């Protein structure tokens, strides 16, 4: 079993196109083990996957993306889907980071971070992270440095991911160090 291609399937179906799967997510992203893996061997790729693969593909991976609990599983974070998945709202720390593509630094300044194609901002708790995050889009990423605890104290809503990665609504340039 390749646990990184088999993560992304799940990561499509908890976070971006569960009706491509017949599931539906509850309003906090949960969905029944058995109706996923259900749906997973509809794949000939992963006809193989059982309830232990999933939870060994969360235990060896780099990322807190997925949590099993009572047979259910959903995504912590990423989300996509038009219902808002119901998150805990959290006062951050004093700084959280946020890390991007150069070619998006100019319109992040003018508009501010904005969820884009998720329902959240996405930041992170280190530098590091950050870094490997705008990785994904850019070989020399840049560094946004959010003033979050100032931003929270203003108004703008923090909400729990993992402990890597925080989630807010959409944050004003003001609170963004560049
Ligand atoms: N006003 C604005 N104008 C122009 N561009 C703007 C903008 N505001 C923000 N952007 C940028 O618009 C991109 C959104 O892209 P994304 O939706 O993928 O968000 P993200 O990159 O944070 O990534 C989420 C998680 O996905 C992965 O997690 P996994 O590995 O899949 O588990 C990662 O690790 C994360 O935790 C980002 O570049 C924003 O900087």
């Amino acid at each position: 079993i390749d646990y990184s291609k088999l993560s992304k399937e799940v990561a499509y179906a908890l976070r971006h196109a569960p009706w491509e799967y017949g599931l539906e997510l509850d309003a906090e992203g949960w969905v029944d083990i058995n109706q996923l893996l259900s749906s997973l061997h509809e794949s000939e790729k992963w006809k193989k996957v059982s309830e232990h693969d999933l939870h060994v593909m969360i235990e060896k991976s780099d990322k807190k993306r997925y949590e099993i609990s009572n047979g259910k599983i959903r995504a912590l974070y990423g989300h996509s889907i038009p219902q808002r998945i119901i998150k805990e709202q959290k006062c951050p720390p004093e700084v959280l980071y946020h890390g991007t593509a150069r070619r998006f630094v100019k319109s992040i300044k003018e508009k501010g971070l904005q969820p884009q194609g998720r329902q959240y901002v996405h930041l992170s708790a280190d530098v590091e992270t950050a870094l490997q995050v705008g990785k994904r889009r850019d070989i020399k990423p840049v560094l946004l440095i959010v003033n979050a605890l100032e931003a929270w104290s203003e108004g703008i809503k923090f909400y729990l991911g993992n402990d890597k990665v925080w989630l807010a609504d959409a944050i004003p340039s003001k609170y963004i160090r560049f």
